[PDB]
């Protein structure tokens, strides 16, 4: 292997060339995304029941679909809501690993079997099955700057001219139009109806009858009479297209011959399908378009391509139309890629400079600078084969991996140089001798480090999804690095390096230093017991720093965005909430004029559902280069927003920086589902909710425990005295349908707009006649003998309560409660506290865990089991390396060394025990294990080839390994130093990784060079 | 009917969602609102069964009510709330009060007058017994290429979970189950393997 | 529906939803005065046709709330297509006892 | 097509689509019909059932196979525009009114089918290479002629043509990669940069 | 170089499979009877002259 | 419904569309007076059930 490629550099260079070529191919074919997919696939069905209440949706739509949702492979759980915007949403969550395509088609097929049971209106409008995502490539805002177009005009334009061309851009995945478009609106006037003795159902039926598309067959059609010499398709009846045609629909003819027409009884015109929402750009009318990235496209070219096509076709936008980009994540990924390339090139330069510093030999420095680029390019080639992408997690993997692959390069070339100088041999024999002292240790290093990293790759859940791209990129790089150290770099050393014939202050200072270090190694050996008590002191410090250091998933970057949740008091209208949102937008664009680029407002939506009392503000900040200073960052803007709007009576305003990966929520968070297991009813379930919440807010183990949804809100009930109506000759159907068409509106049929597109037709009362309960009495319905009866004859009304949002989990009514574990407390013990509270709820109220707490429950004893497997295989690999059941202990004990340094750096800088901290800590612990492995290996080989004692062997091996250890630590600390001291985008993550690894490398290398030989002599003394 | 209803309303749908359960059969059903017509009484009031089916469909309804102050509203409207008009009927008493006729003397005929109303089965096709006593039976059929032991263990676990909410007196037995056999045969061949180890 | 109605209201709508298909090669489609829409999606050689079909169906769900209600109700049909007109059987009645 | 007819390079160039066809529109004067006592629905449905036919429901054939039931006008009555006169619709009083009383004919021209290639309106053309010419030479002739078409009319190649273009344009790159691989393989096998070169 | 560039390009040769197609397209608006008669023209030629 | 009604209005209607299935092995249908139509279609071993 190593000795094989030493004798043949051509073959080793052919292999290096193949790796380099394949690496370049992967450079140009790998996907680009900010993050890999994390959360398990979820499929959601949505339904709209125009004008239906939350209860009506739950009973006529949600429960039917749920009862039909079975035979879905890998189902984890199912969660649905039903709300007052007439909306049903059913989300089915599948187990990690499920093929999302198969989950979607399985869900869609059960839904297709369910569809006939559903209300006719729901069926006619259409149901949606879609994959639930939380991320977008871009979101475009089509804005009318001069006011020429309203949101309906804008959304209509997008659907007519933009959505189709955009969909054909390579790499574009889903394209979502946030925006409603034109519909024929028939606004009935009740009094004009009564005067002509007509009902809303008359209008709907006339529309159903006159707005029709009729198949005309053909002239000369088959079978034809013999002798016919012409075919031709015949066209008879076409959909109505214009408001005039709809108004000219014939409704009635009086005896005197006059005709009653729809124009005589309603206002007819183009409007929107829905008025439930309103969206504004910087106070302008706006329509939004979300572009989601196709699977395994590169985000950067896709986004560049989309902006290019939009620029291309903006040449033909009508006057007053502009396109803005309120949401764009791709600048930040481009910046991550530039930053990683910068670090990798810096790392190559650092290995050059460090080899020259300690060796002052150009020829020896060039070997690592060939080897490192080859391994990095090969790593890209392997990433391509394995299905990874270029993303922030994998890119940080490469950043952490240079510390392992430069260590391999330095070990090889430095050990060849030492043998070649101290023993005076020519290059081929020198490399053979030097690579016969490390090849087995390098094989052992690869196995031990892979073992170190498998508890990470095999971790389950979304957190494991974070880990594995990261850790497996590190593992790929490391294994290739060991192969390159045994294939290319020995041949490069044997062919490149020449014999050595015949600053100086630096050489003298390093030699003085290594002599003082050698004497210190002896000091610690002779004082073993004192430093073993010190070792236990380090272990105790590791524990106390670890417990005190805050938990986290990813550090929260300033990505140039801020989201504002707006919740106004119950019953608020679109007009009233529009003014809290208008206040916020005006505030952002005047007081924060120099910080804020866009403020995009939508009322009608929270992040958790719809409601007139609820809205969101999406605010984009100015380019990061025009946003210097601490006052100009997003965190300070969130502080100033708390200040302005905490003292605000009209609305609840929550400013916040969006999390990088929202599906993870908060590391301290818990997600709970309180369920009606005995059919006890909504009132009983909310009684239980309020009981449980009252208990939780008193509970020191818990904090911030809130009910994820809404309290019951007042509603107005229309009571029809059906028998009084029937005594009047009025049938229940006429009453309910007249009332429903007037108030809830009705979808009648489709029509063909003047642009050739199919749109929906609605009849509802004109607004002045359905605003107030009094209006309910202005409406008329006919009796079985003709003539009109008023609702006041048989209808009264009264106020009550009802839920505006009804939640269901696994098919039974539920209420989701969400909270955090108290500071210093774990999520598992928080779950136990919640469970002991739930036990104290009335019989028949059950509960389930959902989200990340469900994930935690499923994989409970996995983390400890994986650690044991890792430790065992590390131990077994080292026993094979050392042929000893006791010597591996001198290596394994290196672990807390360096861990103390990482914890110390993080706590002293206020950072957190996040995923970045953890992966960095693993690589530094891996490097300390490697440094200890080579120290112990040389101590062993000296003890058995020059018949030394344990202390003599330990001291000489420490002399031998001191230089390469210091070389690697210097290169690595300098390499990550720019991340640990960073200004600009992504600096929180760069800090999260860099601070930890600098602390780790410092304490790891110093405590290791002093204590590893002491441990070696101690294990030799204790089990020999 | 009560046992079939409990199973249908609390066990069957979640069990039907377990991975590996291919399909689920209830020899029984959830409750059905049952309307048993009397023809002589129908003749008395000049009514046909279609009159009855039509009245149920018109008077057993959930009606979209739209909103007070809903959208699009006249400028200045500052209150909105959902309107509830008509709801599904819930008990046989409510169905018995559905209106069928206005007859000459002013009386109104109601469904209670022409039928018996009560909760029963969607179907009266089945009769199941466990050891000669009434039972509600759930047949679990394994999905194609699914693992019998895994699925059976999961469903037994979900049933163990649901047992926490059983009404007083409700018991669950497993009359037919082949996975104990497969599990025990694999267990037995393992036992023979170890006996053969000692013997060698 | 006319050819233009079909193309603009059925065919174009179905095509718009076809973004993000793995291994897309091209697509060609017809819209006739018989009311018929036929959209044929061609993938890269070697693409799994079964995966391609499941993906096309999953994308087609997006089109149904946009499609004309009648088309969405009547049903769209998705199939693995071929032009390999393999063999044609011609059934003949030589004694004349049966016509077309 | 006119250009291809004279290009000696190629033969049998034909459109794979359909020319514009004459079309016939039926204009109903709905006001006359309402004045004469017929609803728009009645006339719509009668003319569709008569001309386009209707699939009503299934029947069970004498062979035991379910088959369809169709209603349409007999051929002599649905052949020419002049025929559309004989169809009567009865009005709200039970009287009959004829089609000639309220409907008019209108000739026009239009497309029988529209083609889209990757979302762009298109027309497909197929052809053969003339005897003595290859498929590729025919495609070069086709591009030369398309170059002379009005600005804005572009083209693509599909099917066999597309795959042919892939083949022809990828071969030189594959030859280059193949030469490179043989070079590196012999370089490795024979530990020399001079042997593979003297071979290549 | 010149011999490669000069060589006409193709994908696959046209093998005689023992089968042939004849596509017939009559003026738009023509009837089934008219096309039946052109198809018969082709069938008669193939079955008598060929 | 009777077994014959079930066969004429459901089972034959569904069966006439069970064509174009990859790996079709055989098909077995039953129609009964309980109003049930059951059509089981068996495929070759190794056919993907999805
Ligand atoms: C047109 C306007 C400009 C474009 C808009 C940008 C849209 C894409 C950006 C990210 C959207 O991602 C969305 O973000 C919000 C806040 O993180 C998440 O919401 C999360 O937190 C909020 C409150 O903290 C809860 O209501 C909810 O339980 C939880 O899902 C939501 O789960 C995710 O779905
Ligand atoms: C050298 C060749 C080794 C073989 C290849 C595998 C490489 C790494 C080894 C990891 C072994 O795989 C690991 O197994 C354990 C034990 O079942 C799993 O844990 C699971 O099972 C046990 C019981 O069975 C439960 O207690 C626990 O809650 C559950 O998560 C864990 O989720 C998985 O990750
Ligand atoms: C199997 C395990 C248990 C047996 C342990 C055997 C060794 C214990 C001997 C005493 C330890 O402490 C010290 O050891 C070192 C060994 O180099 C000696 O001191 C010196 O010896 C060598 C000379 O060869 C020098 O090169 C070295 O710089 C110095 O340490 C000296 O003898 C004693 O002052």
């Amino acid at each position: 292997m190593a000795k094989f490629f030493i004798d043949r550099p051509i073959f080793a260079w052919v292999i290096a060339i193949i790796l380099m070529l394949a690496g370049v191919a992967a450079i140009f074919t790998l996907p680009i995304a900010q993050y890999p997919t994390i959360a398990p696939p979820s499929i959601q069905i949505t339904a709209n029941y125009p004008g239906a209440s939350a209860k009506t949706v739950e009973d006529t739509v949600t429960q039917v679909i749920e009862q039909q949702m079975s035979g879905l492979d890998n189902f984890l759980y199912m969660s649905s809501t039903s709300d007052d915007s007439g909306n049903a949403t059913i989300t089915i969550t599948f187990a990690p690993g499920t093929n999302p395509d198969i989950a979607q088609v399985q869900v869609q097929n059960k839904l297709s079997l369910a569809t006939p049971i559903l209300p006719q209106v729901v069926q006619q409008l259409g149901l949606s099955v879609t994959k639930s995502s939380s991320s977008f490539l871009l979101v475009l805002a089509f804005n009318s700057e001069d006011g020429s177009m309203n949101k309906y005009d804008l959304a209509n334009y997008v659907a007519s001219h933009v959505k189709d061309p955009i969909s054909r851009i390579n790499g574009v995945g889903t394209v979502t139009l946030f925006g409603s478009q034109y519909a024929m609106r028939i606004w009935l006037d009740p009094t004009k109806l009564t005067n002509y003795g007509l009902t809303p159902v008359d209008v709907t039926s006339a529309i159903s009858a006159q707005n029709v598309q009729i198949a005309g067959g053909q002239l000369g059609g088959t079978p034809a009479v013999p002798g016919t010499v012409l075919q031709a398709t015949i066209t008879e009846a076409t959909l109505l297209q214009t408001p005039e045609q709809f108004g000219n629909i014939l409704l009635k003819v009086n005896q005197d011959g006059s005709q009653v027409r729809l124009k005589d009884v309603a206002q007819i015109g183009l409007g929107g399908e829905t008025y439930n929402f309103d969206t504004k750009y910087n106070g302008q009318p706006t329509a939004a378009l979300g572009i989601q990235l196709a699977t395994n496209a590169n985000a950067l070219a896709t986004a560049k391509a989309v902006r290019a096509k939009i620029d291309e076709m903006s040449a033909y936008f009508p006057h007053g139309l502009v396109v803005k980009y309120p949401y764009d994540t791709t600048p930040f990924v481009r910046l991550s890629i530039e930053e990683v390339v910068k670090t990798l090139l810096e790392g190559i330069v650092l290995v050059f400079l460090v080899m020259y510093l300690f060796l002052q030999n150009l020829r020896a420095t060039i070997i690592p600078t060939i080897a490192v680029p080859v391994v990095l390019l090969g790593t890209f080639a392997i990433m391509s084969m394995v299905g990874f992408s270029i993303n922030v997690l994998s890119m940080f993997g490469l950043v952490l991996a240079i510390g392992l692959l430069v260590d391999d390069a330095i070990v090889v070339v430095e050990n060849v140089e030492r043998v070649m100088a101290e023993e005076g041999l020519p290059p081929k024999e020198a490399t053979r001798k030097a690579m016969g002292q490390i090849t087995g240790a390098l094989v052992g290093v690869a196995l031990v480090l892979s073992a170190v990293f498998v508890p990470v790759a095999f971790s389950g859940g979304s957190v494991g999804a974070i880990y594995r791209q990261f850790s497996l990129t590190i593992v790929s790089a490391m294994v290739l690095s060991v192969l390159v150290a045994l294939i290319l770099t020995p041949a490069l050393c044997a062919t490149i390096l020449k014999p050595i014939p015949q600053f100086g202050w630096f050489n003298r200072t390093f030699n003085s230093s290594r002599d003082k270090y050698h004497v210190g190694v002896h000091h610690v050996i002779k004082r073993s017991g004192r430093w073993l008590i010190i070792y236990l002191a380090v272990i105790v410090a590791v524990g106390l720093l670890f417990v005190r250091l805050p938990k986290s998933f990813l550090p929260d970057e300033d990505q140039g965005l801020m989201f504002v949740i707006v919740q106004t008091p119950s019953g608020s209208t679109q007009e009233t909430t529009a003014r809290t949102l208008a206040n916020i937008s005006d505030y952002l664009l005047t007081q924060e004029k120099d910080i804020v680029e866009s403020a995009f407002t939508v009322n009608g939506f929270s992040f958790a559902g719809r409601g007139q009392n609820s809205g969101l503000v999406f605010v984009k900040l100015k380019d990061y280069s025009q946003r210097q200073s601490s006052d100009q960052k997003v965190q300070a803007l969130i502080g100033r927003m708390f200040g302005r709007y905490a003292g605000y009576k009209d609305a609840l305003v929550i400013p916040f920086n969006p999390p990088s990966i929202p599906e993870l929520g908060t590391a301290a968070g818990f997600d709970f589902e309180l369920t009606d297991n005995a059919g006890l009813g909504h009132d009983a379930l909310m009684a239980a909710r309020n009981q449980l919440l009252g208990m939780a807010a008193k509970d020191p183990t818990l904090r911030g425990v809130r009910p994820n949804g809404l309290n019951d809100t007042p509603q107005y009930k229309v009571d029809i005295d059906r028998e009084k109506a029937n005594a009047l000759g009025v049938t229940a159907d006429a009453i309910d349908q007249t009332f429903s068409i007037a108030w809830a509106s009705k979808y009648v049929n489709n029509f063909l707009d003047t642009d050739g597109r199919i749109k929906k037709v609605y009849v509802q009362s004109d607004a002045p006649f359905r605003m107030t309960p009094e209006d309910m009495n202005i409406w008329y319905v006919r009796n079985g003998s003709g003539g009109m009866v008023p609702f006041s004859a048989f209808a009264t009304g009264h106020w009550t309560y009802g839920s505006p949002k009804l939640e269901r989990y696994n098919g039974i009514s539920a209420m989701e409660i969400q909270g955090q574990a108290a500071p210093g407390k774990s999520t598992g013990q928080a779950m136990t506290a919640m469970e002991t509270l739930a036990k104290k709820l009335p019989t028949g109220i059950g509960y389930s865990w959902t989200g990340l707490s469900f994930q935690e429950i499923q994989s409970g004893s996995q983390a400890p089991i994986l650690y044991a497997i890792s430790i065992l295989v590390v131990f077994l690999c080292l026993a094979a390396l050392y042929e000893s059941w006791s010597i591996p202990f001198s290596v394994i004990m290196v672990v807390p060394l360096g861990v103390i340094g990482a914890l110390l750096a993080a706590t002293l800088r206020g950072l957190e025990n996040d995923v970045f901290f953890q992966v960095g800590l693993l690589t530094t612990v891996g490097l300390s294990a490697k440094n200890a492995i080579l120290i112990v290996e040389f101590a062993r080989e000296l003890q058995q080839t020059e018949n030394m004692g344990p202390i003599e062997a330990a001291l000489e091996a420490a002399r031998l390994r001191l230089r390469p250890i210091l070389m690697t630590s210097l290169a690595f600390i300098l390499g990550v130093m720019p991340l640990a001291i960073s200004n600009g985008a992504g600096s929180a993550s760069q800090h999260a990784i860099g601070t930890g690894v600098i602390g780790g490398m410092i304490t790891a290398t110093f405590l290791a060079i002093f204590m590893i030989p002491m441990f070696f002599v101690k294990v030799r003394a204790v089990f020999s």
